């Protein structure tokens, strides 16, 4: 009855009242899922379809006779949907006596899993039964932008950015993707390259750039997947993900309890299936560092 | 997630119950007071009028 | 078994089951009467 310190002396009518919900670590979720091109689709594959070229004007004149004009080929685009599964193994003596919600819980950390799993797929998966990022998709410099690639521009320095005219190679980047895709458009870095970025100071010591952390005006999407600045890598990309890249899903999480293979466990088996490349390759412009 | 055995997995979250009421080991209760007389006192003593002797014929 | 927290809990054991069999014999019994000593006897020995 007397103090609730030593245990003997009424230390055991305690009970140390636990949390509400079991919390964790807060992990990245800037998934690049959010800006770009979400579509659900049941099916095996999405195929896109796009206007690669345009049409031709003619100016008519009053008498001209007017001649057949161009008409935009068409490109088609395969997005695989591809599929992602994770199996975690919970104990079914742990379900009974655990006054939480594990399966709850269980279903509510994988689904957090996977959408940032697939937001390294986005960005620099490669094909292999997963979707492949932006950053897999076969760079050509800038002004000799073909179709069927996406265009770079060039900092200077290889390890760096330019050694004397620095901060020009991300504002011609802005200014060399399209007046209408930069309606809609933002930067793609991570954390450790948006801050070599902000570092970046005019010729007295004052940061030369002027919570959701935009760059020139134009959002700035901080993944977690994007190459650092290395020798030759692409750091930095900007562009309308919006319109540049598809992601192709199903909105759901198939759990698939299976308290049968591990008998005294449950084994939850869940996978959603999603995929996604790009779909309009004029709308990603990148930041080669290389020269 | 993992069974609840060791304790950095599936081992912390499992909260025993605790037994509603907090019990005793059990005294007796007779307390004589059932067979002796009991007497509602508001005073500071109570006294009692015997004869310790009988009359004569 | 108590199973325990972790174990692979392989699979314990089942009866064995054992047929007794009653093979049902049969109980005989041939008392030889002669024919004379049978109609000749005031005592009815055919229900003796």
């Amino acid at each position: 009855a007397l103090n609730s310190a030593v245990a003997a002396e009424g230390g055991y009518l305690v009970d140390p009242q636990t949390s509400e919900t079991i919390r964790g670590v807060l992990r990245s979720t800037a998934s690049l899922r959010q800006i770009a091109s979400v579509v659900n689709v049941e099916a095996t594959s999405f195929d896109v379809l796009v206007d690669k070229t345009d049409m031709g004007s003619g100016w008519a004149s009053e008498t001209a006779a007017l001649s057949e004009t161009a008409t935009p080929q068409i490109d088609r685009i395969t997005i695989p949907l591809h599929e992602l599964a994770a199996m975690p193994k919970a104990s079914q003596r742990l379900l009974d006596d655990s006054a939480f919600d594990i399966e709850t819980w269980l279903a509510n950390r994988i689904a957090d899993k996977f959408a940032r799993a697939e937001a390294a797929a986005f960005i620099s998966g490669d094909g292999v039964d997963k979707p492949t990022g932006f950053l897999t998709k076969t760079k050509v410099a800038n002004g000799a932008w073909a179709w069927g690639s996406l265009g770079y521009v060039a900092t200077g320095a290889a390890g760096d950015f330019a050694a004397v005219n620095a901060s020009d190679a991300v504002v011609d980047l802005v200014y060399a993707l399209g007046a209408e895709y930069r309606a809609n458009a933002s930067f793609v870095m991570n954390s450790k390259t948006a801050g070599a970025v902000r570092k970046m100071k005019d010729a007295d010591g004052r940061f030369l750039w002027a919570e959701p952390a935009r760059l020139m005006g134009y959002p700035v999407l901080i993944a977690e997947d994007m190459p650092d600045i290395a020798a030759n890598a692409y750091a930095i990309a900007f562009g309308d993900f919006g319109n540049g890249y598809t992601i192709a899903e199903r909105p759901d999480l198939r759990v698939l309890r299976d308290p049968f293979s591990a008998k005294p466990h449950v084994l939850f088996y869940a996978s959603k299936r999603v995929g996604g490349d790009v779909s309009d390759f004029a709308a990603i412009k990148l930041l080669k560092f290389a020269a």
